This record gives structure tokens, C-alpha cells and sequence, in this order.
């Protein structure tokens, strides 16, 4: 009986307080991330599926003709799903945020599909069906936000993490212990092995990998930086080998992770390295230097240089070498007009990878709701749509 599925169906739409209670409280802050990592054979309905429920109980609110309770039940959505990233910390902030950006991608991807479907296709007043277009298109712009937001909200919350994390670990920790006599680079490796593996293992497009990283690597490559450039009885040579190990080990996760651009990401913290290694005995080494350190300002080169404790045994930096530094960083500044030591972080707003990428190509998929959870009217939906399809 089809007539008595679509009443049991129609029913349990209806009735939006227990159905709404538990998407919002049960199905979203409910959700639980599946596994990832290394060896992990994930399948996508495993990773996604919060947003394949939603699909399912959406298009049915739609073939009902409930257009206005659909909009009600995904303002809800939206609003939850915002809430839930803007909670997000810790231990679960990677695993948990990619596998939001995985399911909001499902869901803008099935909205794009729907809204092409429903202006290429003939089956119902016209005034109807504007409404409908409308809302749908409207759905489309909401969902775009939400994923921009979720994106920087996530992206903001991983730059913290480095911060807290990236400073001890690059710029303090000793690489080579006891040498000039708590994070470490360990625990950055594996944050990042954490992105690749969770991005991996949740099926993300590799774009958004590149994007997410590359933010990430200029960000600590300024924030280390900016430590490192203040330090006055630090920059030495055994600092700047310690440094090279540290930056290196990122550099060569960069490499073999696709990353092309990763070196370019280090740059200042390379050059960094560089510096505080080669000689500078000479005019000569300082012009050498400048030109191997082409992401440094001369004011920068003169800080680093001038801040440089050379250790017992070793010859001072001549006074003539401190003299030719100060004198270029004198010309820079009066060049600005012929006839900051800082980097500055960013912080973003950034753009949404997603937006630049074909969205996902919409195959039905069989109504599918994990055995685990406990949604007793959302699963009576799941269960009565996969009836019909016998």
C-alpha cells in the first residue's frame, strides 16, 4: 500500500517538533566522526551520513508539497550545524571539522542538483513552482554560507592550535637536546598527518587539502618567524642548525604529501636558518647572503645579523660587515623616494576552497541510516522511503 505508506510518511513529517528535536539534538550535535587515519577503508555513506538523512527527509518534505515547513526545518539545520563547528576544540577539532566540511558539501552539492533538476525538467501552478525555484535558490546561497563559514571558523581554530603548538616546537624545542648547554616536532607532524589522513580517509577533494595546509605552513612560517626575529641572546649557529632540522622535517613532509609549494610556505623560516648558519665574515658573504635570503628585508638581515651571539671560539662579526648592513637598510629607506621587521600573519577571512570546485555529482543513493543511532521518526522515514522503492 502505497497510499498507506505515503499517509505514515506524510504523518511523520508533519509533525515538525519531534522530528525537528531529533535532527537538531540527535541526528547533528549527536553525530559521531567514523575512524580515519592510516589502513582505513572508509565507505562515503560511513562519512556522510547526517547529510544523506537530511537529503532523503528533505526531498520527501518536498514531493509532499511541505515547501514552507522544509524552509523552517532547514533554517534549524543551518543554525545547528553552525553551532556545532563553533564548538568545535581539542583532540577532535581536525577529524571533526573535516568530516562537517564533508557533509555540508554533500548537502550544497545535492541543492545545486536539485535546483538544475527543477529548471531542466517537466514534471504545479506556476506560482507554485516560483516559490518553489525561489526557495530552492535560496537554499543554494544559504548553503554556500554555511560551508565559507565553517570553513574560516575551522581554519581559525587550527591557527590557534598552531600557535599554542608551533612556537615551542619550531623555534624552542631543542631538536638536538642539551646542545646550547612542550610541543616538538613530532606533535606538528602530527597535526598535519591528522589533516592529510581525516581529508584522505573523508573522501575530501585534494584542492581543498592544498588550500587548508598552504594556509597553515605561511601562518607558522610568520608566527615562528616573528618570535624568532626578537630574540637577543638566542640566534646563534647551533640555533640555526637546530632550526634547519625543525623547518626541514616539515619541508620533507611537504614533499612527499604533494605539496609543491610547501618551500615557498618556510620561506623566512628557511632563510632564517640559512642565515644564522653561513659565513659572514666578509662583504662579499653579506652580498652572497642577500641574495640567498630573498624573502628577508634589509632591516630584517640587519636584525638577525646584529642579534647573532656567536659562541666561544668563534670570531665576532667584524664592524665593518654591522656598518655595510645598517648602511643598506639606510638606502632602502631613502630609496622609497628617488628622482615593519614583522611579518604579518593572515588571518583571513579566507576563501572557501569548495566554492572553486565542481560540486559532487548527485547518484541516488539507497536509504541508508546507521544501526547505532536512536532517532525513532527519522528512521521510520528512512525505513518507509526505502519500502517504496520495492
Amino acid at each position: 500500500n502505497a497510499t498507506q505508506i505515503n499517509e505514515e510518511l506524510y504523518r511523520l513529517l508533519e509533525d515538525t517538533e519531534i522530528l525537528n528535536q531529533e535532527i537538531t539534538e540527535g541526528l547533528l550535535k549527536g553525530f559521531e566522526v567514523p575512524d580515519a587515519g592510516v589502513a582505513i577503508q572508509l565507505s562515503k555513506r560511513d562519512v556522510v551520513y547526517p547529510a544523506r538523512i537530511l537529503i532523503i527527509v528533505l526531498s520527501e518534505m518536498w514531493r509532499f508539497g511541505l515547501t514552507k515547513q522544509s524552509e523552517s526545518f532547514l533554517a534549524q539545520v543551518l543554525t545547528t550545524i553552525q553551532k556545532v563547528v563553533t564548538q568545535l576544540k581539542g583532540n577532535d577539532l581536525i577529524p571533526s571539522g573535516v568530516f562537517w566540511l564533508a557533509n555540508v558539501r554533500e548537502l550544497y552539492s545535492f541543492v545545486v542538483f536539485a535546483l538544475n533538476s527543477i529548471l531542466t525538467e517537466e514534471t504545479m501552478t506556476d506560482e507554485e513552482y516560483k516559490e518553489y525555484v525561489s526557495l530552492v535558490t535560496e537554499l543554494k546561497d544559504d548553503f554556500e554560507a554555511l560551508s565559507y563559514n565553517i570553513y574560516n571558523i575551522w581554519l581559525k581554530k587550527l591557527q590557534k592550535q598552531l600557535q599554542k603548538k608551533a612556537i615551542n616546537a619550531v623555534v624552542i624545542s631543542e631538536s638536538l637536546p642539551g646542545f646550547s648547554a612542550e610541543y616538538t616536532m613530532d606533535d606538528i607532524l602530527t597535526f598535519f598527518n591528522s589533516i592529510y589522513w581525516c581529508m584522505k580517509s573523508f573522501h575530501i577533494e585534494n584542492e581543498v587539502f592544498h588550500a587548508v595546509v598552504t594556509t597553515l605552513l605561511n601562518y607558522v612560517d610568520a608566527i615562528c618567524f616573528n618570535e624568532l626575529i626578537m630574540k637577543r641572546n638566542f640566534l646563534s649557529w647551533k640555533r640555526g642548525l637546530q632550526l634547519n632540522y625543525n623547518v626541514t622535517r616539515l619541508e620533507e613532509w611537504c614533499k612527499t604529501h604533494g605539496l609543491t609549494d610547501g618551500t615557498e610556505c618556510l620561506q623566512h623560516l628557511i632563510q632564517t636558518a640559512k642565515l644564522l648558519q653561513v659565513r659572514k665574515y666578509t662583504i662579499e658573504d653579506i652580498d652572497i647572503l642577500r641574495g640567498i635570503c630573498y624573502s628577508l628585508t634589509p632591516a630584517q638581515l640587519q636584525k638577525l645579523i646584529s642579534q647573532y651571539q656567536v659562541a666561544d671560539y668563534e670570531s665576532p662579526i667584524p664592524q665593518e660587515i654591522l656598518r655595510y648592513v645598517a648602511d643598506i637598510v639606510k638606502k632602502e629607506a631613502a630609496l622609497s623616494s628617488s628622482g615593519s621587521i614583522f611579518i604579518t600573519p593572515e588571518t583571513g577571512p579566507f576563501t572557501d576552497p569548495f566554492s572553486l570546485i565542481k560540486t559532487r555529482k548527485f547518484d541516488q543513493v539507497e536509504a541508508y541510516i546507521p544501526a547505532w543511532l536512536s532517532l525513532p521518526s527519522t528512521k521510520r522515514i528512512v525505513d518507509l522511503v526505502a519500502q517504496q522503492v520495492v
